[PDB]
């Protein structure tokens, strides 16, 4: 039986992501929750109506045939998908993944009838990879450099920021964090972590040497 | 079952560490208050990420892994942790401890159900002072 | 009125395709003319920085999410 | 029966390394070149002696030594090890593979007779990444700017040098190649990259479509 | 002679297009070197502002009417 | 056999072109009759040289090898174009349409012998639209 | 069996390219000279990274890719090429011209002993291709 | 001779390493006194900013390699 | 009184030391207060050339001797 | 039975101490006369602590501990040591060689009581050697 999110949850994450933004980590945290449980295309078609402008809409909803699709290529690619079945006549069409096979156009109820729980969760993740690249494509880290006047751990919040937020592989965060914060920085804290008897190789460890030895002024 | 922590708290919360800072008694308490039921890796984590800047929370990251580390070895000293079982094959790895073991990478859901309540305790314990030391270096 | 409409000059194009998107589909046109009237109406309005972009697409670009996207891809950040 | 390297090959490998230096790719391909045939830890020496001056001499035989000492932590590590036996009286000690143990301190040919071959390409590998670490330590890219009068070409090079001679990891390189080609390059080639109706996934392409559309001048 | 026409400061794109390619067409070259010519013409005459304009052309124009398109849209009104 | 168009037409609407402009509907109206008769490739290219200049003539051999292209993958899109035939000894190149076959390069009568009526009014039809293209995009 | 190229003419060849360019015909003869015999990916790649700077060396990987996927473009166009055998198991793909297939990745032994000598000549004439068309395109 | 080898206010501490080594290993010294020699002129002669550089060393460095490769990484870029 | 004294401008860290040391221990502090006690007096006392040298300690130091023979190796000596 | 020392020789000491300096070998010889009979570690902590000032004193106790634990070392590496007996049950802690044991905290009758001689010499070449160290740091 199919039981629809309550609206004041959704009017709060709507005005969540009006005053906060679509990147903020408060707002992807309060996605992730309402992205608890396993919903069905109708619930997360119209919470992403609901929730986002006309324009990021339809970029979410583009990036989100975009990763069906990527989905249903792993899906052909592996017979053992937990949407899949054993047998041939289970596949799973894309028609069945957006909402648009028979028996489910419009119907919420017939369409929490035929699904599988597999379905579900496929389609759940999908959407949240979906809104987290839209996220990322509404809203540059080597032009960062900490001011004559500014704090230090203002300068690693806005580089950690413009770093994460990014083009970057996840992979290539922390070294080019780090080489930032040896070559930005200016040339007495360049110094200070130039100078440090043992080796740093991590941001927070770099962070917390810096804030340890910085000279209070 | 997992349930997530209210985004409206989470948002007063972080006003709260906004405003009076991260060493404040009142901010203290307010986080003592969020952490009162033991919490999944997954909340903690998504709370520090909210609530914390870039750089305190990589700070934080670094204080949590080290008190989990202390922890570990503590259990490795002593059989009989409430995170751990009689035998050898409940033994709790840091990647059961962090969310990184199978069957727990990004889910809540697997993450509440492998999970023992004293894990849980002993996660929510080292963040908390994980959370106590980088305030106090912060600032 | 939605062949009135034009992107101002300090406008951002988030704005302008907001706006836009809203003025078409708020309007008497049928549901299958909305989409072509969105593109060719962000390829004449859409001051002639943008205009040269859309111009200049080694691609063909067949919906206005994909305008939308390539735009804001390659866009003048100022 | 050991046979040592010629004098002349190790005069111009010297001469190579007086005038290009340790680190550039011509004279790793040479020292790779006069690195192919498994060496005694006696031939490795001398070359080493003589190849390099006093400083770099002393933090290559350190470096060495670290080296070995993993290789030999691994070689513990698995009884399966080209350099050991079977049983625990082929075990190989550090003495050995320095060249130090009885009936080799200064003697090649009674070190090339009890020398195995797995035991020379170990000492081999060891003797090249100590080389390497020396070459990266005796000699920034977040600091390299286009000049207003510099070509591409030349920046370009410039810039790869320094980002594939650097700390980054190998697959880091790219993704920061091109996203200082987008930040540095003085603006006009910056909106040249920018209005780029293709998307450029690479170094390589980034080059291409520059010198294809730059301003004459 | 097709090898000593400029286009002049005050003279358009169009007329110096259309003074050009009459010159090559009728002139003593084979008909396939016509087309080369024309391009190289228009790369190398027709005032640096236009060889600017088709200098930074971020796709390869590989025909004279391509060329004469992309001038014509991208080109300073004035 | 092959008869050309007159002179004397083709200089009336040479001059109707130079003051009326290309855009101008009595233009457009006496090139749908001087295009009446399905006309072989020989008759367009040369209408094409005398009544345009030499930009708009570069711009419309542009625009009908665009629009004869499009033709060309219609026409291997379905096997019974007018143009084509039942076999696949019958299928049109577009050297057949540019006139650029073997046995037609520059002769019209050879041309006339070997195509099609067809062929004819899909090269007339293409010839047209790119027209239309170049006198819209001319002014 | 794999025997590599003197680094001695290797220095040779690169101080040439240094002094002379890369598009000067005494350059060219240079690189003809030391393409004679069939070489390996292996030797080709490290070639090219000794004796070209960081950017052509860019741009001469992604023509050598260009061409070598031409050349299996003209292969799978024809089964009887020097590379390809004659069922369709012998069929070569990308990953091994590029020396990136199973048990050829860092290895010029291996490389050396699966790799066809119709393989080894394609691979060489390709490489030849791609650095005449740096070498025009650099300067 | 090795005791009056100073590092100059220009010179660079490789070049110093190199010339200080070389003057005590081709020296009347016994074997077995180099490295502690080579070791106590690192630390007085290289002037005072490597002195204080090598007396805060967080570790112990017993070696004229390790003296060398810690100054090298923590040295004063300039 | 412990919590007055200061490390005069002229003053060597010796005679600092051994100044604070006795009224620190000549006080009404519990003996168990004593050592924490010197060395907060060590790090925010004792002008601010050595509070940094303090400061920038690759090791940690948990001992007022400790700190002292730190301080003793690592001295601007003037 | 314990015998302190005479205050007139360490006054003696001390003044020596305080006009010569810690390093000078009249100093070093004068400690050795002094550091002739074993003495228990009430004896030698009294004694720096009268002789040393506080800052030396500091570092006198830092490397007493350091060669003490040296010491232990060398102990457990070897079950004859003069310190140690045969059976686990006469292995020394560091407990007993500072003088915090039971029974020997601020007593120096029981501490005369309960140590070994092999222990007090063990702790007075520690003690010397410390002072050597300390002496060698201060100037």
């Amino acid at each position: 039986a199919w039981t629809p999110l309550e609206p004041k949850l959704i009017t709060r994450l709507a005005d969540t992501v009006r005053t906060k933004g679509l990147r903020s980590p408060i707002t992807m945290a309060e996605v992730e929750a309402l992205m608890s449980s396993p919903l069905l295309p109708h619930d997360v078609t119209n919470l992403m109506r609901v929730i986002l402008g006309p324009a990021p809409y339809a970029l979410w909803m583009d990036a989100w045939g975009v990763q069906l699709q990527t989905v249903i290529a792993a899906a052909t690619r592996d017979p053992r998908h937990p949407a899949n079945g054993q047998g041939r006549g289970e596949r799973t069409n894309l028609n069945r993944l957006k909402g648009l096979a028979d028996g489910m156009v419009g119907n919420p109820q017939g369409q929490a009838a035929l699904l599988r729980p597999g379905e579900l969760v496929a389609i759940t993740a999908s959407a949240l990879q979906a809104f987290r690249e839209v996220a990322r494509l509404a809203e540059p880290w080597a032009d960062i450099m900490q001011g004559p006047s500014e704090s230090f751990v203002d300068f690693a919040n806005r580089l950690i920021k413009a770093v994460e937020g990014s083009d970057l592989p996840p992979s290539a965060r922390a070294p080019v964090i780090i080489d930032c914060f040896r070559q930005k920085s200016q040339p007495d804290i360049q110094q200070l972590i130039r100078t440090a008897p043992s080796t740093l190789t991590t941001p927070g460890e770099i962070i917390k040497y810096v804030l340890d030895r910085q000279k209070t002024a």
